[PDB]
């Protein structure tokens, strides 16, 4: 497993998303660990009685930046990458949540399969950071929602400091983000 995945379902589609995550496995680089886009694209072409509802290939953060301001820049990207209204905010928290600990919560996480530490100097910080949502609810009707995201982050803040990095605090971040969304017909 190298996204931190994150279900948003129905118990009764728990089965679902489960196969739909397990899919998107083969985009990952087995060696850098690295999200492929092009990889999760032909994934998804793959997949019966599906369609792609929104992706993002792209630099979406390069700038100093308070770290919270950066979080909610992120959250409104997902809102357009997702391609469909989902009006719970407890869906949205879970969203919110997850972007959070992207950047903060890190002495945690430091170990996990999804986060992958790459330049570790004096001066920077890069890492790689991979989530996938399930989706399944009230405004997705007939459908699952499956959204793999990976982020490529550099930030100049060595790892230690980073480690305890909070959502009020200003680093200069270089955020690169690969993501889309797959819609699949539910589920008898």
């Amino acid at each position: 497993t190298n996204f931190n995945e994150i279900f948003y379902v129905e118990p009764q589609y728990i089965a679902q998303a489960i196969r739909l995550t397990n899919t998107f496995q083969g985009a990952i680089d087995p060696l850098t660990l690295n999200f492929n886009f092009e990889k999760a694209l032909q994934i998804a072409n793959g997949l019966p009685n599906a369609g792609v509802t929104g992706t993002i290939n792209q630099s979406v953060i390069h700038q100093t930046i308070e770290v919270s301001v950066m979080i909610s820049q992120i959250k409104e990207i997902i809102r357009s990458v997702l391609g469909l209204v989902i009006n719970s905010a407890n869906f949205w928290n879970s969203v919110v949540s997850a972007i959070t600990n992207t950047f903060t919560n890190l002495e945690p996480q430091v170990d996990e399969n999804w986060i992958v530490w790459r330049n570790l100097s004096a001066t920077q910080t890069s890492y790689f950071y991979k989530i996938l949502f399930s989706i399944q609810n009230e405004d997705t009707g007939r459908f699952m929602a499956i959204l793999p995201i990976a982020f490529e982050i550099t930030v100049d803040v060595q790892k230690q400091q980073l480690l305890f990095i909070t959502i009020k605090d200003s680093a200069r971040y270089e955020v690169k983000m690969k993501a889309l969304t797959v819609v699949q017909a539910l589920d008898s």
